[PDB]
């Protein structure tokens, strides 16, 4: 920027993100409201986790699912925090959409907080090996790494997804909708 779309991302990292450590590694977490943090399901959190290096007891844990009952691959954790997150629910869209020129906000496994321009983002159907109960993720062409896991997909005034997967060429985010949190 620097740059309203970087300032936005940087402030989001600063005030709402954390590094969640589990037996599976380090993931970026996003505090949404109250003491709820969203983290990739693959982090596979125990009864206790580490938040920015500090052992925290997870009270409740909720796997998120779409309209057709397919797991999003993000889970919501109720933490033992101080403390309360500034409610960012208003930046989360209500419905699916495609989004031109998005960024990715990364904290975990990075030297310092990082903003990556991932380019244009399109919804893409999950590929199913059984049935036709569809699910979408937000896809982008960018060689993402497994260390980006948990990263926040955003644009100014919009918190759009959580980075959860990739194949070397494309990255994929779990599509965030406000109704998952209200
Ligand atoms: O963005 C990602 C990319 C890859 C990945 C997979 C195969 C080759 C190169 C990179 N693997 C990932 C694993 C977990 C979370 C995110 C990931």
């Amino acid at each position: 920027g620097s740059g309203p779309e970087e300032e936005f991302g940087m402030s989001l990292i600063k005030h709402n993100s954390c590094v969640i450590t589990t037996e599976n590694g380090k993931f970026t977490g996003l505090g949404v409201y109250d003491r709820f943090v969203v983290v990739p399901t693959h982090a596979d959190p125990g009864k206790e986790i580490q938040v920015d290096g500090i052992t925290t007891k997870v009270i409740d844990s909720y796997d998120l699912y779409n309209k057709n009952g397919i797991k999003l691959e993000i889970t919501v954790l109720k933490l033992d925090r101080n403390e309360k997150f500034r409610d960012i629910r208003r930046y989360i869209p209500n419905n699916e959409d495609d989004y031109p020129n998005c960024n990715l906000a990364l904290l975990a496994n990075q030297p310092e907080p990082t903003i990556i321009n991932v380019g244009d983002v399109v919804s893409y159907g999950n590929i199913l090996l059984s049935g036709n109960q569809t699910a979408r993720m937000l896809k982008y062409s960018y060689p993402t790494k497994s260390g980006y896991c948990g990263g926040v997909l955003y644009k100014i005034g919009q918190v759009l997804g959580i980075h959860v997967g990739g194949n070397g060429r494309d990255g994929f985010s779990a599509m965030l909708l406000r109704s998952y949190f209200t």
